[PDB]
């Protein structure tokens, strides 16, 4: 696959397909509508010589309230926490098992850091979708909420 | 206008510990505060990132400013920043903004403000982002984000809004 780049109408997204219908209808209806509306920057990676996306992930400003926080997250915070919403990944069925859902996620992470040089963050906050989802970011560190087990985060260093 | 000095300021730059903090007063006891307190800290946590200006040739901060991520729910907002949009709606919170006694009055509120919404744009060429919020502490406040295109939410006059997109 090509490194990452920002979504635009030189992709061609319409015969994606992740086995999560919600995300691969989003890529295909809503990814470039919402780049322009500031609801979402999208990134893609794409089959070798192709325009066609392989892989993508979606990041959006968010904030969290101590409730639905951890212990260590919310240490001497203030209420509520700002975060970066990795609001969706996703790689195509023919790429699974590439390691290619890790490098969409390392890619991601790095971005962050680079955000957070200029507007404060504390972690990378997700909503798994599935029991797998969870396990797939659990693997990669990081950790599940007290109260909802499908929100987890990943705090940035700094 | 003149304010009380004829002396310049430096350029913005990031809060560090290179920098005098203690003597700052701005009229409002909790920014001045938050600042000598926090301000460094919070930096590290992942709170908030400072940008001050310093009295030229010296790192004694004038002037400061702080940014943070967050959201706001539908009903906070406004029709025009809602529509079309999830909810909640993803923002950039101006989180404090602060000028020395000293240097009131001689368009550097202006000149912070105008260095936070570019950073803004830059930032949100990386991240999705549709708006800067703020939380006017005072009347006096919302009167000056308002003078600079801010709107006020419908329901809490205090609660302002610049529109990037
Ligand atoms: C993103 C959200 O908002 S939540 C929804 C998550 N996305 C989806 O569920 C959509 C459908 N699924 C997918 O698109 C993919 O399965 C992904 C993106 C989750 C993972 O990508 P894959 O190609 O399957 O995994 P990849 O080959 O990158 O594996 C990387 C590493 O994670 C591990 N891994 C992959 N899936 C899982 C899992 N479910 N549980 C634990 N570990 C996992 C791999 O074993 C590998 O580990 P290693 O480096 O120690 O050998
Ligand atoms: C960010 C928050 O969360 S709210 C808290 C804001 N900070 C504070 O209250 C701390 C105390 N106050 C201050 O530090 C300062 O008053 C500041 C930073 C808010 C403003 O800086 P100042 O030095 O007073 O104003 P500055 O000289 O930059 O004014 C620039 C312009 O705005 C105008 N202006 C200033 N104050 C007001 C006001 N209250 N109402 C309308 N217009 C105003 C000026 O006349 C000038 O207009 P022009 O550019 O058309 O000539």
């Amino acid at each position: 696959v090509t490194a990452p780049e920002p979504l635009s109408a030189f992709h061609q997204v319409a015969e994606f397909v992740s086995g999560e219908a919600v995300l691969d209808d989003w890529l295909k209806q809503k990814g470039l509508k919402n780049q322009a509306l500031g609801a979402a920057r999208t990134f893609v990676v794409c089959k070798k010589d192709t325009k066609q996306v392989a892989g993508f992930y979606s990041l959006a400003t968010g904030s969290v309230n101590h409730t639905e926080a951890t212990g260590n997250l919310r240490r001497n915070m203030p209420d509520p926490i700002p975060v970066i919403i990795l609001a969706r990944l996703a790689v195509d069925l023919s790429f699974h098992g590439k390691g290619l859902g890790a490098d969409l996620l390392h890619d991601a992470v790095l971005r962050c850091y680079r955000v957070a040089e200029n507007i404060g963050v504390r972690a990378i906050m997700v909503h798994a979708l599935t029991e797998e989802a969870k396990n797939f970011f659990i693997h990669h560190g990081f950790k599940s909420s007290q109260t909802q087990q499908r929100t987890l985060f990943l705090r940035l260093p700094q």
